């Protein structure tokens, strides 16, 4: 369960996609593709789904 710190805003359109803005913490809970991981907003785990990796700043926390 690695953590990522969104450095770009991602305005999802599908409910499978995750919606977040710059500064959101996401806990990586799975992986789909190189640019597409599965995870949840830290502090609000009900916000989860797929999120673009090129939009987040990964911490090996």
């Amino acid at each position: 369960v690695r953590r990522v710190k969104t450095i770009y805003d991602c305005q999802a359109d599908n409910d499978d996609e995750l919606t977040f803005i710059e500064g959101e913490v996401i806990i990586v809970t799975g992986e789909e593709d190189q640019e597409w991981w599965i995870g949840h907003i830290e502090g609000q785990p009900e916000r989860k789904g797929v999120f673009p990796v090129s939009f987040v700043h990964i911490l090996s926390d």
